[PDB]
């Protein structure tokens, strides 16, 4: 419900994840910054059924393959960030920062 979107990955040699609320950008992450985040957060919030993130993969991702990653990990902070104490948590706000 909340407007937190991933309208885009990124080729940098590794891929990144362009995170936006309400069309701003907040952050540039990686998918093993989003591996963390999610152990993280499931281990301060343990009492709640989170989403499954998106997993890893026995090949390379091919372009279209880097899309469904992308929409997957729009699709789970869409369901963690609805959520008041987890979106507001430090653990959320630091994620959702640049250096």
């Amino acid at each position: 419900a909340v407007p937190i979107s991933v309208p885009r990955y990124k080729h940098v040699k590794f891929v990144v994840y362009n995170v936006y609320m309400a069309g701003r950008q907040l952050c540039s992450k990686r998918y093993r910054e989003f591996a963390i985040l999610h152990q993280n957060l499931k281990r301060e919030f343990a009492n709640f059924t989170f989403p499954r993130l998106p997993g890893k993969w026995p090949f390379s991702l091919s372009e279209q393959q880097l899309d469904a990653r992308r929409r997957g990990l729009e699709e789970y902070l869409e369901k963690v960030c609805s959520i008041r104490v987890i979106g507001e948590s430090d653990i959320m706000q630091e994620f959702l920062s640049e250096s």
